[PDB]
């Protein structure tokens, strides 16, 4: 018997493939706990989920729960140092984060498996005795505000909050969850409110043990984990807080039958249809929501999306249930619009109700239900091993909704067939309770309303009774055929025997002029899956902006035409990735290896015999134009990274150049482009997973034979296989490129300190980056509060590497950069003052991060694929570079800094991208040289040397 524990669960149902061991238990204070033992893991992890979220914010203090979530990381009674947590994790190869939904606040971390307990103590202190330091508050409010301002110009966010603003204003749903400087500091100060003490009341009141779930994953035995969790979490007090429920829908009748005309930030065209539904959560065993969402959202032949696309009205459609809260959900149907579809919105919706009516006519179909059940069963049984962090987080989340023994299977396995529930939801989908939203720039100037928090321009209308009735009298329709049996359902899950000459690394099993084939039979995971990667090399992909555009449009048209067919396979766990690149095309095929050669053959066959459809052509090209235009509205740091890419790459076409050259792209010219693109090719492939060498060779030769047969493809010259170099900066040089964002009123910046990627250089850079990793965050954000987005680390491109800082701040870069340099000096000092053992802890942390084994096939394949597309082929890079990493001493790093990075360093290579805003104590900052301002990227690149290329392994 144990008094600290209320109950121990039964056997937790898991996949037969899952070797991890589980134990569920509820503590005396009512904390639901899942323990995961996995002796083979490198990183241990833990997560805690509170069942309180932004919907429980005080009406006078918006975002208090979010702010609290931020503040917990900044000191507790037992661990008072503001960054003890993040420093501990960083020093022990760990990371951490958290988030806040309307109903939940979820905290999570990972760390080296040998410091799991140490991390977990500090973690546990968050829910017992948090400090909420006043200085910490006055500072972090800036970080939260900056987070919000980041989201302000984001269309998705604006719409997200708009839906809340258009509902019952007295309903908690209408609350603004993020919070900012105004709502957290300014307004409360105006109203005498002591924020710290509001935070303490919220924590004390709502952070009760009875509203908490905990998941812990480690190498230790289940009994050890038990003892640990009991020890650290039995002291959490139970205040028996009643679980907040929201039975009343935020959308009642006068909020129904409404139209909303909305002005976006980007040039997009969208249609959002919404139905209020009850909370279907409790029916998870049958789940009508998925049923109707699968049908409505289906993209196969005979489908709604198929029809509406045939009329050239829409391009993409999503449909199904979206969650609201405990007491209410939604059922949405959203499409993107063409220029024509925008003028036929009513008709589109009528078609929607026609499809719905067709469903009502044919009723619930059990065979459909079983198809869903079996597919989910396969998915669950052969589910890839998750990263411990996201795993513990997810499980801690879903512990509040499901019985212990079912927490793993609950979201996957279906048991009950409920025609009644299906028909009931289906009955709730009717014009009398519909909400319609149009998002288009065509409403600019013609709106009469403004959303408070994001400043969204919109107009509300009542939908004419007449129209409602045309939609009620919706006929069923002959343009629609319900989906048939999915042919791509896998039947062969046999894991092929491991060959005698099988290699631990990808072997080069083909080296012809036509193709270079790398292969590996999976030795670790033993699933019935496979990954098939293909890099097609053709100089005509990126020879000029015109051909670049044509490549993009070619592959987009291809994918579009094959969507209807591929969707079945997608549902059946088999998906494909296809897109153009600076070097030519890229095509990956991932999933169950059973029907893979079928899908692939179809891909290549269609690829080589593609007949372009003109409607599709000019619609897609219009979309692409809008897209290029819409890069304008991207965030300042994305702008900075973009500009820097352009500066440091030998050959690169700007989006303005692309856009300009896009008008000259005619149908005959593209139709002429494709065969010349396919005329001469090279193919470097990586086939990895549950397949034999002979199978792999057969596949590669199948693709080659298809291309030769239908496109008369011939090999490419070896010398012709070009590669782009990186611009070489001069010693002690500083260059600055300046632009303006025009959309965000927020400045972005990237600082880049440039040699090539040799083992030594690599580990110098990476170790330094490790040492400064968390101090940079703590200094630039936690202390100085420059922005929400403060990033630092290695930059790798074209075989050449450097150290980058990226910041998105309210302040100007001419000052921001100064703060960065000052910080750099601070690091020069702290390295000289840190102990050799601390140094060795950084070394160890980085070593662990580098030696962390992948847990799923795709990750391994990703490592290999990196090694291949970089054309370095160092498959044993981890072992080699870690071995050399532990060789290093403190002053290898000291002279590295003093020679390459210091402000007066002899080989300092500094490039700064300054993206200005729309409208434009502390440490000692060093006096900087006068920068040379780039006023033309090409002239700049012509005036400078180009780096060499890394030699393979
Ligand atoms: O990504 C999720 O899991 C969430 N969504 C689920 C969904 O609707 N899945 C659809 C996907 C689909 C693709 N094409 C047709 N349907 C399905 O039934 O397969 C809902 C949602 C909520 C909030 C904002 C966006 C979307
Ligand atoms: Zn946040």
């Amino acid at each position: 018997n144990n008094p600290a524990i209320k109950r121990i669960g039964n056997h937790i149902t898991k996949s037969p493939e899952d070797k991890r061991e589980y134990r569920g238990l509820e503590l005396a204070n009512g904390i639901k706990v899942l323990l995961i033992s996995d002796p083979t893991t490198d990183k241990s992890s833990a997560a805690l989920d509170v069942h309180i979220g932004s919907l429980s914010d005080p009406p006078n203090i918006a975002g208090l729960s979010h702010f609290l979530q931020h503040m917990l990381f900044l000191g507790t009674k037992k661990y008072p140092k503001e960054n003890e947590y993040s420093q501990f994790l960083s020093e022990h190869a760990g990371s951490s984060n958290a988030f806040t939904s309307g109903e939940h606040t979820n905290y999570y971390f990972d760390v080296s498996h040998e410091h799991l307990e140490g991390a977990l103590d500090r973690f546990a202190q968050f829910f017992l005795s948090p400090l909420f330091d006043e200085s910490a508050k006055d500072r972090e409010v800036n970080a939260v505000d900056s987070e919000h301002e980041k989201n302000v110009m984001n269309d998705a966010w604006r719409l997200f909050q708009l839906e809340k603003a258009t509902g019952n204003p007295k309903h908690p749903f209408s609350k603004f969850g993020t919070g900012n400087k105004y709502t957290l500091e300014t307004r409360p100060n105006q109203e005498g409110i002591d924020v710290r003490q509001e935070l303490l009341k919220f924590h004390s009141a709502y952070y009760s043990s009875n509203l908490m779930a905990v998941v812990v994953l480690g190498r230790e035995s289940l009994d050890d984990l038990t003892n640990l969790v009991v020890k650290l979490f039995s002291e959490v007090e139970n205040k028996n807080v009643p679980l907040p429920e929201f039975p009343e829908h935020p959308f009642q009748e006068e909020h129904l039958k409404q139209l909303y005309k909305i002005v976006p930030i980007k040039d997009i065209r969208n249609l959002y249809v919404t139905f209020p539904i009850p909370d279907l959560q409790k029916y998870y065993k049958s789940n009508p929501g998925h049923y109707l969402g699968h049908l409505i959202g289906h993209e196969g032949p005979g489908s709604l999306l198929s029809e509406l696309k045939s009329k050239g009205w829409v391009n993409t459609l999503v449909g199904g249930q979206k969650e609201g809260a405990r007491g209410f959900m939604f059922f949405i149907i959203n499409v993107d619009l063409t220029e024509e579809g925008l003028l036929h919105v009513e008709d589109i919706i009528l078609h929607m109700f026609q499809y719905i009516q067709k469903l009502r006519a044919e009723g619930p179909q059990e065979w459909v239900f079983q198809e869903l059940k079996d597919l989910n069963a396969v998915a669950f049984r052969f589910k890839d091993k998750e990263r411990p962090r996201g795993y513990t987080s997810k499980i801690a989340g879903i512990l509040h909704y499901y019985p212990l023994e079912e927490v793993l299977t609950a979201e996957y396995l279906l048991e009950e067939f409920r025609p009644d529930l299906i028909e009931m939801v289906l009955d709730k989908l009717r014009p009398e309770n519909v909400r319609v939203a149009i998002v288009s720039k065509s409403f600019e100037g013609k709106t009469d309303r403004t959303e408070e928090w994001y400043g969204t321009q919109y107009k509300q209308e009542a939908i004419p009774d007449e129209v409602i009735k045309k939609w009620q009298n919706a006929d069923l329709n002959g343009k629609f055929k319900l989906p048939t049996k999915n042919e791509f359902i896998p039947t062969n899950f046999e894991i092929l025997p491991l060959e005698k000459e099988a290699t631990p690394y990808p072997a080069l099993i083909k080296d012809t002029a036509m193709s270079k084939l790398w292969f590996k039979q999976d030795d670790k995971f033993f699933l019935p899956k496979a990954n098939l990667n293909f890099e097609f090399f053709s100089p005509f992909a990126y020879v000029d902006p015109l051909h670049s555009n044509m490549a993009y449009l070619y592959l987009e048209l291809l994918k579009d035409s094959l969507n209807e067919y591929a969707y079945a396979a997608e549902l059946a766990g088999l998906s494909y990735d296809l897109q153009n690149t600076i070097y030519g095309m890229y095509l990956s095929v991932k999933g169950y290896n059973d029907k893979q050669p079928i899908l692939l053959k179809k891909i290549i066959e269609k690829m080589a015999t593609f007949e372009i459809d003109e409607k599709r052509f000019e619609i897609i090209k219009e979309a692409y134009m809008r897209s290029l235009n819409n890069f304008r509205a991207e965030q300042p740091h994305q702008h900075a990274m973009y500009y820097l890419r352009l500066l440091m790459t030998e050959v690169a076409w700007t989006k303005d150049e692309l856009k300009e050259a896009l008008d000259d792209v005619t149908l005959p010219r593209l139709k002429a482009f494709i065969p010349q693109l396919l005329s001469r090719l090279h193919i470097e492939a990586l086939l990895h997973g549950n397949i034999t060498k002979q199978a792999a060779l057969g596949i590669m030769q199948m693709v080659e034979d298809t291309l030769i047969e239908h496109a008369h493809t011939k090999p490419l010259l070896p010398s012709q296989l070009v590669r782009y170099r990186e611009v070489q900066l001069p010693d002690r040089g500083w260059f600055v490129y300046q632009q303006r964002n025009e959309v965000h009123n927020n400045s972005g910046i990237e600082i880049y300190y440039q040699d090539m990627q040799s083992t030594s250089e690599n580990m110098f850079l990476e170790l330094f980056a490790q040492i400064i990793s968390e101090p940079a965050f703590n200094t630039l954000r936690t202390k100085e509060q420059l922005g929400y987005i403060v990033f630092s680390g290695p930059r790798r491109a074209n075989g050449i590497q450097g150290l980058r800082f990226i910041i998105q701040s309210e302040k100007p870069p001419h000052y921001l950069e100064s703060r960065v340099e000052a910080f750099l000096i601070t690091m020069e000092k702290s390295i000289e003052d840190m102990t050799e053992e601390a140094f060795q802890k950084h070394i160890q942390a980085l070593a662990i991060r580098r030696l962390d084994k992948p847990k799923k096939l795709s990750a391994e394949s990703a490592k290999y694929w990196g090694e291949i597309i970089s054309q370095q082929y160092n498959f044993d890079r981890d072992n080699t570079e870690v071995a050399y990493l532990k060789t290093l001493t403190k002053e290898d790093i000291i002279k590295f800094y003093k020679e390459m990075l210091a402000v007066d360093a002899p080989r300092r290579h500094k490039v700064s991208v300054h993206v200005l805003a729309r409208e434009m104590n502390l440490s000692q900052a060093p006096a900087l040289p006068q920068p040379e301002v780039i006023q033309n990227m090409t002239e700049f690149k012509r005036g400078l040397p180009l780096f060499p290329l890394v030699k393979p392994h």
